């Protein structure tokens, strides 16, 4: 499979370090958006999001700090059908280095 990044890895890209990327997860998948780390970098549009899983987020599009889940267990249709999309629109634009798993 691919890299494989946990959401402790993962979380450690939440745009704060000197090098250590901006990797995103969404829906279990680690995307990359340092193309634009002005907005997921530290203190960015995406600061919730950055090092941490917004698809529910993303699905609602609250932006919220709980709604950044690593997992779907529980994003609705109506978060899904946006989320579901937000990886379509993530997926078709940050490279996905890997997928989250722990």
């Amino acid at each position: 499979g691919p890299m494989e990044f946990t959401a402790e890895q993962l979380s450690q890209y939440n745009g704060t370090d000197e090098s250590k990327p901006i990797y995103v997860a969404i829906k279990g998948r680690v995307f990359d958006v340092t193309t634009g780390k002005s907005f997921y970098g530290s203190g960015g549009d995406y600061s919730m999001f950055a090092g941490k899983d917004a698809s529910r987020a993303l699905g609602k599009m609250s932006k919220n700090e709980e709604d950044v889940s690593p997992s779907l267990e529980g994003l609705t249709e109506k978060e899904i059908n946006t989320l579901n999309d937000w990886e379509t629109k993530f997926e078709a634009k940050y490279p996905v280095v890997g997928r989250v798993v722990s």
